[PDB]
């Protein structure tokens, strides 16, 4: 009811405008906010309005079971690769990330594409199974419309053991196109086999007034174009049978915010309606196939591009520039990051453990030989003090020891001694074994008393500490939390309690 | 439209009661206070009420100029050491502090010796000259008065030569069964009393004090023995040993009725708001003689020179302060039995020597202050005060524990002596004080950035010796760091202190360091 206005002087620096009832004194939120860096809102609910306070913005991971190489990854379940904004693309060809986070060209960037297999990988491990809608199978168990110039037929491939849909349509045609109709589910799945250049395209109506927009699945390795309402991929020959998925909400969302800048554009745009597929050129199509989601495929099609573009020295070389930041030497293309190797590892570990396919585990094995070489011999490793040895996810001159990269790089090594057996998993025994050491010597460095530091560069070169901002804190507290659940230490157990009531507004008790 | 009561939940764990004026939402000051350990009052002008809100409390000083061995000792010039509650009181023997901060025992602490001793030099330089006036030379200057003493029968008194030190002297002899001589002070402005003594028998020289506690008269003994401190009623003693010897005798009133009406058994003397509001007598009893007789608004050199006699007498052959208590700073670090070095007390028992030597030119107190870094030399397990941080950085501890602790404050007390000595001892003597100096300052500058939190300090490194969470350093601290810095910064060109002490200055209102 009644109150009072009060100047506030604020450090003896700034007024602002408080308000007063007897003895208590009332501060504006707006200044709150901002001069202490937290958050809140009002939140109404029926008969009842609160004003609701958070200390930080992120949250830690219910863990529902400890940690195990073949099960979920972390907390990835609720990661959401495609939709970040420097991830520019699913690659046509590839069928994984392209990231612009440092430079507007692209690149795939190894961390991002092993995130993005982790991820699908959890997903289908804890979402409920997708409804599958078939509409060509070709067999004798939603009809086709071929214009006058093409055709079409059901012929036998005995390579692949099934009947197959065989299209001719000259390139300045209408092209052959089955209506699809489906209202509720956007991944879209064939079988295709070109003899000649051609395209597979899907029409959508969108939630842009109504308006119509088409991919266009094209048969060249051109990465990504948008005019008008055409938007499209190349993806390559595909003159050999492959499987090719692709979900319409992503390929139409990076397509209308192309852009020459390291971020998409963020639109509202979604496909209502997956309207029709028209085929071009002459070719083959079989199994298409529409569905809620289709998580294994993304999870090979990542563990496959790593198989195929690891190095010989067992490298996932990342072709950009990174330049950490004054004092550090920039890394030119090609250098190695100790997060990359550890994240395929989990990748690989996950594809082998499914399909028994050794080709997976000797990926994984060969993935460790970097941790051995330092940042200078073009390893991963560097030494804090002439004592701990760590695993760099940026292997910087002088040495940067970021901690979330770190603990990524551990974990790889353990989802691969566990999996590869005593013999075989020896080398990455005994880099984990040396690195869990580091961590737990090395974890108060990064405990300001109210948060964490990301990494050691204010030791490193004599500067103001690098605050984590809070999404990397409860990164750090995830992957505390993980390896607690492996590792009986005490350390991390303590250290997980008190980094989480941080998050709450706790801090170390000072003198 | 109006302004509302509104529940304010805090981090979904908590509600507490806000106020609302449409979009605007007001949180009470007594949540913010202690949900983010903040300071503020409202603070009443003339009609007319102000909100100050602070980060922080404890300010930083303000330097006038670079830093210099026979200039004021950092900030000391606004220390106050005799006040602080952990000081039991002044030694009437020995005319130096006494804590009680880790025993109620009590016991000599060379830091706090050595502090008592920079904040009176600090102060000679900065305060106004003291008023002095002067009741007893027993001259020819004695012509007409002050006469004012007052002789029973049964007691007597004369103008006497004394040849071993060319002057006259007061004699008095007096029972220590009557009322004494009395000589009638009367002063109301000054507390500072000061006077040569020279015992023949047992005896006493007691002042009489009218005090602010409705019109009470106390009087205070000091007493030919060596018993520390007693009160009773309205009487307190303190020894000041045989003095059979010629001396000068110099006591602060103000604390000596303060500490005496004070006492306790606790390691906390009680707070009192008595002040002594005019000397009104002194009172000699025993066989003795009296000269120079004065109170004057403040001593700072006689206590300066306390201090470093103090220093020199009580040094031991390791060159060391020992430190006579049992001091466990806390969960995992070993115990430090009686006996024990502080870098601390070195550092600042060195400031402290080398201005007593730069004043006198007595070259007792250089060679005490050049035997002082002896300790520095020898590691905590072999009776030193040297640390080595992870095989590399050398460190000058002033908790010698196992495992090595790293407290910053003490580490930067103990380079300042060591520069002090370095800068005074001419090139042949400094050497050793000029080697731990330099391989010193460069640990501090490889080291300090693991002090730094992003919003503050941390006082130790004991997060990282144990495994624990960090010590965060009080504001009180942050400012002594920030007051060592910016010290350093005027004798070493080095970028890093400037830009250390620029952030640390910010972290007092509010600012951080940037999150990535
Ligand atoms: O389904 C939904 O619900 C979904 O909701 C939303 O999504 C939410 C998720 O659901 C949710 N999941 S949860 O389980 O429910 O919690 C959650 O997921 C997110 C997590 O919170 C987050 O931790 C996690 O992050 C990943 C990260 O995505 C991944 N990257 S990857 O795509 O590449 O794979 C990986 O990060 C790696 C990797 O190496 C880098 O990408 C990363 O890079 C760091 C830098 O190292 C760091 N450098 S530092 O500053 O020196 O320390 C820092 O650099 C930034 C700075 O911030 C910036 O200040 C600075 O600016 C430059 C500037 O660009 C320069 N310009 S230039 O000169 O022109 O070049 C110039 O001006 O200089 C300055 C600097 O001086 O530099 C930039 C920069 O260079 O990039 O930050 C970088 C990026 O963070 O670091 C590492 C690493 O691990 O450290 O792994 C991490 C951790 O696993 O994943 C999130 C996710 O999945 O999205 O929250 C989500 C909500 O946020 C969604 O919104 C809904 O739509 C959806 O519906
Ligand atoms: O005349 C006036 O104007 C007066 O004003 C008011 O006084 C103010 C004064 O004017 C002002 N000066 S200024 O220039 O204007 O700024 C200012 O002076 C104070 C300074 O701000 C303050 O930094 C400084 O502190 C001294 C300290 O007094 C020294 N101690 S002493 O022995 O010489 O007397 C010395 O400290 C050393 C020493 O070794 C130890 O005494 C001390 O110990 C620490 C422990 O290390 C620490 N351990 S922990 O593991 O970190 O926890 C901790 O321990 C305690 C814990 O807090 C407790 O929770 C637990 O249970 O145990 C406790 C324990 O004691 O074991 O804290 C201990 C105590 O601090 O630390 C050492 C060190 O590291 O340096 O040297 C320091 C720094 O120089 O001196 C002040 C002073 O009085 O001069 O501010 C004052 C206001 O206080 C006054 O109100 C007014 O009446 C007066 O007229
Ligand atoms: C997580 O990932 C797991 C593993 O990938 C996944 O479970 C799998 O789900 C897929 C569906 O995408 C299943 O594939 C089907 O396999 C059928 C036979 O497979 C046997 O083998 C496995 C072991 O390897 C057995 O455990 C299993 O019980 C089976 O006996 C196969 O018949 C299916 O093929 C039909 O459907 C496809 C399109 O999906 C189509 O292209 C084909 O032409 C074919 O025709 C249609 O048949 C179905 C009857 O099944 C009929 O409904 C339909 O009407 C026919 N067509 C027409 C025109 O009428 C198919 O390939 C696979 O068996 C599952 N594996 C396991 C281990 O469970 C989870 O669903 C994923 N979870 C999440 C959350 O992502
Ligand atoms: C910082 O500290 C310094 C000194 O440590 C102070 O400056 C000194 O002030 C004192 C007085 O407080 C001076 O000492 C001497 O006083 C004698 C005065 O004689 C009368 O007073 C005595 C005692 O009170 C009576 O018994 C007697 O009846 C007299 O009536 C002088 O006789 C001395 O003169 C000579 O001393 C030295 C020679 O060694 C020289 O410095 C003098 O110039 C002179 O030759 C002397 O005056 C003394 O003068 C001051 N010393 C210095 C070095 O300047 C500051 O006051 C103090 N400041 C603060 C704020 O505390
Ligand atoms: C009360 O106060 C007065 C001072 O206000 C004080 O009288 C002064 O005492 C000093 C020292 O006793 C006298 O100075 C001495 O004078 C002789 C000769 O004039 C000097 O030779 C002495 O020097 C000695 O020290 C040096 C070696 O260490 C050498 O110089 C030499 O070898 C000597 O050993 C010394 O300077 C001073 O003259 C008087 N002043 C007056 C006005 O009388 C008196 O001592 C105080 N009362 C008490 C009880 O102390
Ligand atoms: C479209 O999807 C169907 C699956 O629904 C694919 O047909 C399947 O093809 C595989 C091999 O191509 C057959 O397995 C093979 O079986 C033979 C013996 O029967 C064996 O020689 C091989 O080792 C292998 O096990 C599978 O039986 C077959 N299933 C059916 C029901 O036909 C078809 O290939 C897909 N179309 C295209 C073009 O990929
Ligand atoms: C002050 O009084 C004490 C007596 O209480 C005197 O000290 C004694 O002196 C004799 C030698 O003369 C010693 O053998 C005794 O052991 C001492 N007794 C005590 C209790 O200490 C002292 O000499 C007197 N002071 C003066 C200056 O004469
Ligand atoms: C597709 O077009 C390119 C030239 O633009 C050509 O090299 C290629 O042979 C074509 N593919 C087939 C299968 O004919
Ligand atoms: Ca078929
Ligand atoms: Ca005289």
């Amino acid at each position: 009811l009644k109150y009072e206005e009060i100047d506030c002087l604020i450090n003896d620096e700034h007024t602002i405008k408080g308000r007063r009832e007897g003895n208590e004194v009332f501060l504006p939120f707006t200044w709150v906010e901002k001069y202490f860096d937290v958050y809140g809102k009002v939140v109404q609910y029926d008969g009842y309005d609160r004003f609701e306070f958070s200390h930080s913005y992120s949250k830690v991971y219910a863990q529902r079971a400890p940690y195990h190489p073949d099960g979920v990854f972390m907390s990835f379940e609720g990661y959401n690769v495609e939709v970040r904004d420097r991830v520019k693309c699913i690659s046509g060809v590839e069928g994984v990330p392209l990231s612009t986070q440092w430079g507007p060209q692209g690149y795939f960037y190894p961390i991002q594409i092993a995130q993005y297999g982790l991820s699908h990988y959890s997903k289908n491990l804890t979402e409920k199974p997708p409804h599958i809608e078939v509409y060509e199978t070709a067999e004798d168990r939603n009809d086709w419309t071929v214009p006058k110039g093409c055709f079409m037929a059901n012929v036998a491939d005995k390579s692949r053991f099934t009947n197959v849909k065989q299209f001719i349509a000259p390139e300045t045609s209408e092209g052959v196109s089955l209506q699809l109709g489906n209202t509720k589910d956007f991944i879209i799945s064939f079988d295709l086999k070109f003899l000649t250049n051609g395209s597979v395209s899907v029409v959508l109506e969108t939630t842009e007034k109504n308006q119509l927009f088409t991919i266009h699945y094209v048969s060249n390795a051109q990465l990504i174009a948008f005019k008008e309402r055409d938007i499209y991929y190349g993806i390559g020959p595909r003159t050999s049978w492959s499987t090719v998925t692709r979900d319409l909400v992503t390929d139409l969302r990076k397509g209308v915010g192309l852009s020459n800048t390291k971020a998409v554009k963020p639109t509202k745009i979604m496909p209502k309606k997956v309207v029709r597929l028209i085929a071009k050129g002459k070719g083959f199509l079989d199994n298409i196939t529409i569905s809620t989601t289709a998580h294994m495929a993304a999870f090979f099609a990542a563990s496959d591009w790593l198989v195929r573009n690891q190095d010989e020295k067992g490298g996932w070389p990342i072709m950009v520039t990174r330049k950490l930041g004054e004092g550090f030497k920039s890394l030119e293309p090609g250098w190695y990051s100790a997060m990359a190797q550890g994240q395929a590892i989990s990748t690989l570990v996950r594809a082998y453990l499914l399909t028994k396919d050794h080709i997976f585990l000797n990926s994984a094995l060969r993935a460790t030989a970097p941790y051995k070489f330092l940042s200078e011999q073009h390893g991963v490793k560097a030494v804090f003090m002439n004592k701990h040895d760590w695993y760099e996810e940026y292997p910087t001159t002088p040495s940067s020891f970021v901690l979330n990269g770190f603990m990524y790089s551990l974990i790889g090594l353990y989802d691969l001694k566990e999996t590869a057996g005593e013999k075989l998993g020896k080398e990455a025994r005994s880099l984990y074994e040396r690195g869990m050491e580091s961590l737990k010597a090395m974890l108060p460095l990064y405990d300001t008393g109210s948060g964490t530091i990301y990494d050691l560069r204010h030791f490193m070169l004599g500067i103001a500490p690098n605050l984590a901002r809070w999404d990397f804190h409860t990164t750090h507290i995830n992957q505390l939390q993980l390896l607690s659940t492996i590792d009986e230490s005490p350390v991390f157990k303590e250290f997980v309690k008190r980094w989480k009531s941080y998050l709450k507004g706790s801090r170390a008790k000072h003198n």
